[PDB]
């Protein structure tokens, strides 16, 4: 597959936060979505603009120790410093010993490994996390992708212990990337929608026995994803997603999946 | 593909509890088991007999925002109010985008979404929860179904952290619905028995790679279920089920799968 | 299968620990690895050398109530006593009614059920746990097996919260058995390697939709395992494994999978 390159910056934002961005002064929490096809190699031209050591570490993908982004493997970045990180991917295939080598495809994530502690406790806390999707040949591609990160008792490090709203139209193929970080377990729930507990979050067919769920227990550095048909069999509406741990939802760990009719309207709701 | 109609009532119960029932004065915790086939529509004539707003919200099934049972969608019920909730279910099928639409089938649950907080924290704590099973055409039906709800540090809101006992005979096909609620994670474990981590809790055949487990980590609003052949390869006995979080078992979060020999006896 | 017999000892160890061993004065935490093929029977002649009641209890495998290792089923062992526990396993196959019977194969574990509490809370905390592997005919066998137990905030009851290092050469087939015990949930993570969320931790082939993961939430009495090709697509190095709950990693719940080049060296 293709050899690609991107630039990534770790920036200190306002309210003491830390973000990854594709451009100087455009950092977000979560970080930009990185999307690769199995076989693709990505060279990340990383610059740490901060006054503290920072790194880039990735789950799931192939990398050498020289791209671990750890102190252990000397692959974190001094303040103002630069480093090229290399992420490789592979397709599934038959090994010489006759076994099936699992591909890179899945819902993954990248995060800092050296801000605050040697495990990135400070960096993760402040917002140095973002989503990676690795696709298999033939995977169904969505109309939109939305990333929801349960980071301690926050969603996407938003204030007032509350999460973002995502808009779609009835019938849209909407993809969710669901990442968890920090100290606590959570349960991710979405009203009016459900997905498969498997690689793609979609049943392959009637010979896929994967449990169909609307609620999933997640812990720190868990990642999964799924695609739904917005409003399928349920209609347009304000469709709550929330942590289902009762004190978490009560704290305001809640967001809206706003599913509009094709005339742009939505049944009346009271946020 | 039948249209069904039931009545459901929310009621205050003894010892500061609340429950759902099919008739006034007959509320239980957990609530009544609702069983549907994929394609069935259920109209629930729900009456809130209580002095606080209350709702019905279901996991997994198809419903419009007018049946959300939330403050957000104004679809909860005033004190002494009545409201018809509609739950729909669908069969799986091939979409016009060539993907496979997951059917409604599975182990699900319903609970209040407005007692105490706008997430039903009070209602759930006090007993407003019950199990829902949606069956696929050709699913294997059990000899009996038993519901185990880990609600905070209780089983089915019973006193003294203790779980109920369920009786079976060796060779019985026994279904468990396992639902978790409240604040805490748990691990559900059963002695002498095991199940598949998949939709039915039963391996479909040799092509089913699902992990076979006797221990499952669960969090609030998780629901799974399974069927076992009682005593299969292990024989009659008092087969403990317990949370496997050590302080949880130690405080009494334990019950018995009492599997009788064909003559009716349990060794011990 | 085959009928196998072993001796097992429960012994007190230095620092108030308790271990199982295959020989007196060779007890380890975790206990010895027990490996069976589906259909095998294992008779364990268990001697409790300690001054308190102790038991042997197994997850996943077939056993009668007389081998429960519980007070409930009067199958624990008096101080200094001996008891023969029997574990059976079965291959999968169709029942007479056409349903698929799952099979014993999996990553399992054995532990004490009577030290400290009637759920073995003290036995487990002190180190009375070990791994069981039940293999299916045609299962891929590894070059080595390493056991990692998250016991409360310890790995394998080691002091100062640290984990063991495990050594391999690039290309080795390395099996990990991952068991959790005690009070807390955890997330197991390995740098530079990944596995399938299914029975074997390896995809059956291109029809297996199991999620591929490098991070798994686990709770008390959870067992899973997997095999990796050491350094596959990533090369030689010090490959960290760690609990991913940030306070757990920060307090030292970390270890190294040391993958050497064929020439015996590792990158700095
Ligand atoms: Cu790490
Ligand atoms: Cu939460
Ligand atoms: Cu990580
Ligand atoms: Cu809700
Ligand atoms: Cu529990
Ligand atoms: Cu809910
Ligand atoms: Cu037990
Ligand atoms: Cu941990
Ligand atoms: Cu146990």
């Amino acid at each position: 597959g293709e050899v690609r390159r991107i630039k990534l910056y770790a920036e200190r934002l306002a309210d003491g936060q830390m973000g990854y961005g594709l451009e100087k002064g455009r950092a977000t929490i979560p970080g930009p979505l990185i999307e690769l096809n199995e076989g693709d190699t990505l060279h990340i031209e990383f610059e740490n603009t901060m006054d503290v050591r920072a790194s880039l570490h990735v789950h799931g993908l192939d990398y050498e120790v020289s791209s671990d982004g750890t102190t252990l493997n000397k692959s974190d970045v001094e303040p103002g410093g630069t480093r090229t990180y290399t992420w490789r991917t592979h397709a599934p295939g038959r090994r010489s010993d006759g076994t099936w080598r699992a591909g890179s495809a899945g819902y993954w994530h990248y995060h800092d490994h050296v801000v605050g502690t040697e495990h990135g406790t400070g960096g993760i806390r402040k917002g140095l996390y973002g989503p990676v999707i690795v696709r298999r040949k033939g995977d169904v591609l969505p109309d939109a992708t939305h990333t929801i990160v349960f980071n301690d008792m926050l969603i996407n490090n938003r204030p007032a212990h509350s999460g973002p709203n995502f808009e779609a139209t009835v019938g849209d193929r909407v993809e969710f990337v669901m990442i968890t970080h920090g100290e606590y377990y959570h349960t991710f729930h979405m009203h009016g929608h459900r997905w498969a507990d498997n690689r793609t979050g979609m049943l392959t067919g009637p010979d896929d026995p994967s449990q169909v769920v609307d609620n999933k227990i997640v812990g720190p550095a868990d990642s999964f994803g799924f695609q739904v048909i917005a409003g399928e069999g349920v209609g347009a509406g304000a469709w709550m997603y929330h942590c289902h741990v009762q004190s978490h939802s009560d704290m305001g760990i809640v967001g809206l999946f706003l599913v509009k009719k094709t005339d742009g309207t939505i049944p009346g709701y009271e946020p």
